[PDB]
């Protein structure tokens, strides 16, 4: 593709949210559950967004070098490869599939 | 003022929230806080959102009557008037003082 640096997410299933946060804690991020990602919603490095099914582009900051991104399936279900650590200075392109699985291409 | 039915903010104070809820349980609703908010930030009628300091508006959706709007101050301070009721058929203007004080206008 020709896309430039950025975060891009093709999605299946309706409903799904992502939760974006600059500058994470990588011990943080290891340990990570849904629970505890939404304990840290009011802070002002971290944003929950709603996905459209289809095409999604979201906007990194290009001075923040590091973000955690965290896909949430609705319905409180899990999927295995649910959570990444990716960079503004990258083409950072994901997936849902129908399954729920996760690629990131 | 010559807006048309929906939500306007006026915001003074850096790093404030919104939460806006659609369709919102009233009972809840009297009971919240900070904290029973936060568990339903994945929930498909729920958005967190960033203020900007200045003038914001956000999107009602004219076919859902009502909503439920919570600020949410920073550092996990609270302020007496932080949560609404309000429709999508009304003008909804809100400031946030310096003083950290909300005015529905
Ligand atoms: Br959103
Ligand atoms: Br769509
Ligand atoms: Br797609
Ligand atoms: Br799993
Ligand atoms: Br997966
Ligand atoms: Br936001
Ligand atoms: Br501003
Ligand atoms: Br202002
Ligand atoms: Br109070
Ligand atoms: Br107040």
């Amino acid at each position: 593709g020709s896309h430039m640096d950025g975060l891009y997410i093709n999605n299946n299933i309706p409903k799904t949210k992502i939760v974006l946060e600059s500058k994470p804690d990588k011990n943080i991020f290891y340990s990570d559950n849904y629970q505890s990602i939404s304990q840290r919603i009011y802070d002002d490095n971290v944003k929950v967004l709603n996905l459209k099914t289809g095409k999604n582009e979201f906007p990194l900051d290009k001075d923040i070098k590091d973000y955690a991104l965290y896909f949430i399936l609705p319905e409180n279900k899990k999927t295995e490869n649910w959570k990444y650590l990716i960079s503004s200075d990258s083409v950072n392109e994901f997936t849902i599939k129908n399954d729920s699985s996760i690629e990131k291409d």
